[PDB]
């Protein structure tokens, strides 16, 4: 079984809504990835962020292990003895007294519109069915109908039909606009990532996430914050909304939340906004299962046992600097907070990202563009300053190599 | 650890969108539960047909313990060396040509509608953004604001935002209703369930199936079959179609498709309707990741070589003839096929489904009501004649102790 029997056996049983970079792994652990011919590469892109504790972490590999001999699934038709436990450690974790579990990142933004909508009619007072929530130019919160519905990617919303109602649309770190917004009475909720990740590693101005808050506050409007990307160590804090000291009404994580073993996510907040829907109002077949919990326990505790956060800062400090010694005729800007970063290639008609990706595959560094003219560079959080450093010349040799 | 504490426990920290059965398990084997004080219960449940193949069947557990220490997820930016091989497997088992990995049912339905909608769009020529999709009434397929938007369940829309337009309803087991609504020449696609699960075991007349597959070709509009409950064994066939010979244009995986070891869906068809949707035009995070697909291969091989159809077909038979043999004082319908199966009570003031239910834990068989008087009976398929015997006298018990 070679790379391209697996590409071509791909191309013909699997749908194309993926155009992948042409790598076909078969073994990961920590910061590393093996293809099936055995070739080693440092991994970039860390499944967007979900595999912040490495590959393979071997207390999270050893949770999973434990539990899948005793119990993975009742449904919550039934208790188990393992949901509560888990329930109990992460909103301890986070400081909000309730969590509401869901399986993937689409999910738990679609259970916060639920929320926002719900606490919108039955405590704000809004009419039914005249909700609105406000979301950022940029955002990327998953595929659902629903979640394109707030999208300003032509590739994400074009041609899947009608459009969700009451879904509003402003410019992403732009405070007058979200005020001009929130004029609206009718308005529930905000939704926005702290950094947008999807759309290339996008850092708002300092104070942004300061100001949503406050005008959230001000105009009776749930602040619903997407860390399924930002949060859990990734940007060197456990929430990036740290980096302000802001709390959102809503939290959602995912991705990393599993370490990559297992679909996890999460819907924090208080009573006051969970607590508006009653049984039989929501759920998931998945959703709080023992065998994903047991996982999502061990999962967060190897962020915090490793100091993954501090790691991430003091690492991310050094790539950027590193970064931002490229020449500027061929990197015009550098960004990120912790391990999250990009930078962005500027695009002749004689060399691109791709370009850019391919090569530094050839090198051994895995990487993908987004948005056409930017790289992401974003390896697991148990990345050492060698490897970094390593991982830097390969990038450096592999840019100025065009 | 009791049952106490753990109810406990999740009131205190856990969102409260289910009111479970108290019932506090902490370990499952085939057809058994066992909860925290060492009571031992049949599982009349499944996890709504998650666990078709018994609570942590081995083969499953070895497949999920074999690829937790190689990989486990790369996202689908890179190939992995499983995927391919489990398409491969998935298609050519169901006669389609692709297949598109998602993670939970109603995300492989939110994938079905864009792939109609965007079918509509771009091959039956509907304009931008007259597309419709219908659905019977009665449907359930999860929870996310278009699948609420589809439903004629107050307790699942009532309170949740505006609502996805483009979407009409119809009653079920209804050709002519059917046939009056796809004189509308923007209809792309009729979504339906075999058998409505959620509904309470819902069966259509015979050649229902065959009527829809029917007016679906000659309005040109995609049949949509969500199998994510009825298939993969439950129903005594591979797929609940099975039974009036008819194939779906797009058809709905999901739920035992992994035995309950990991989240894994499936959405399923031909190149002309699955190859609407480009490269990076639809995706999902875990969708397609290499422990999922490995638990999902093992998971179909075990209904495959264990004969579970045949099994639920000739228990199934037995269990319908020994609930009708209850007195229609207290047991007013029985219905279902294979082992998809339910039970309907005459509501008194001396007792209803959730007391009967109650009861049934208390004599060791685990079964939730839906809709109020509707119980349903859905065992592993792995149960034996004998053990159903044992279980269908604990129902006969629990019944005629009231
Ligand atoms: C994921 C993403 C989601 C959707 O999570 P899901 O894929 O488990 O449904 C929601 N919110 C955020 C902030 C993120 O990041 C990815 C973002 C994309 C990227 O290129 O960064 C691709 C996604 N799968
Ligand atoms: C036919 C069908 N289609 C899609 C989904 C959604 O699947 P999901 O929960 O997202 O994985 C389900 C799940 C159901 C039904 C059910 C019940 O009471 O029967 C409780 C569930 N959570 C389903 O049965």
């Amino acid at each position: 079984p070679t790379s391209d029997d697996i590409f071509e056996r791909e191309y013909k049983y699997g749908a194309h809504n993926y155009h992948p970079l042409p790598v076909a792994l078969e073994r990961g652990k920590g910061i590393y990835l093996w293809d099936v011919e055995g070739r080693k590469y440092f991994d970039f892109l860390s499944s967007y962020s979900a595999v912040n504790q490495g590959h393979c972490h071997p207390k999270i590999v050893n949770a999973l292990k434990s539990q899948v001999d005793k119990l993975t699934l009742t449904s919550r038709a039934f208790y188990n003895n393992v949901l509560g436990e888990y329930e109990e450690y992460i909103t301890k974790l986070f400081n909000y007294h309730k969590v509401l579990p869901m399986n993937t990142g689409v999910e738990a933004g679609e259970t916060a519109c639920k929320l926002a909508r719900k606490w919108g009619y039955t405590v704000k007072g809004i009419q039914k069915y005249k909700a609105k929530i406000v979301f950022a130019a940029g955002n990327f919160w998953g595929r659902t109908l629903s979640a394109i519905s707030s999208s300003t990617d032509p590739t994400s919303y074009d041609g899947f039909g009608p459009f969700m109602p009451g879904f509003d649309i402003i410019p992403y770190n732009d405070l007058p606009a979200l005020e001009r917004a929130l004029q609206d009475p009718n308005v529930a909720a905000f939704m926005v990532e702290p950094i947008q990740g999807e759309a290339g590693v996008v850092v708002p101005d300092p104070g942004y996430l300061m100001g949503v808050r406050e005008l959230c506050t001000r105009h009776q409007v749930l602040f619903i914050a997407d860390e399924i990307q930002t949060g859990l160590a990734r940007t060197g804090r456990w929430l990036a909304v740290d980096y302000e000291n802001v709390r959102p009404d809503i939290v959602l994580l995912g991705k990393a939340l599993s370490g990559g073993l297992y679909p996890v996510s999460a819907v924090l907040c208080d009573d006051d906004i969970m607590l508006t829907i009653k049984p039989g109002e929501h759920g998931s077949t998945y959703g709080g299962n023992p065998l994903g919990c047991r996982v999502a326990i061990a999962a967060l505790e190897v962020l915090e046992e490793e100091n993954l956060a501090e790691n991430a800062d003091k690492l991310g400090i050094i790539l950027r600097n590193e970064l931002m010694k490229l020449p500027s005729d061929v990197v015009t800007a550098v960004r990120g907070k912790g391990l999250l970063n990009a930078i962005v290639i500027k695009e002749t008609k004689d060399w691109d990202a791709w370009k850019v990706c391919l090569r530094l595959r050839d090198n051994g560094l895995l990487a993908k563009p987004t948005h056409g003219d930017i790289i992401r560079f974003a390896p697991p959080l148990v990345i050492k300053e060698d490897e970094l450093r390593e991982s830097i010349e390969i990038i450096n040799k592999t840019i100025l190599s065009f």
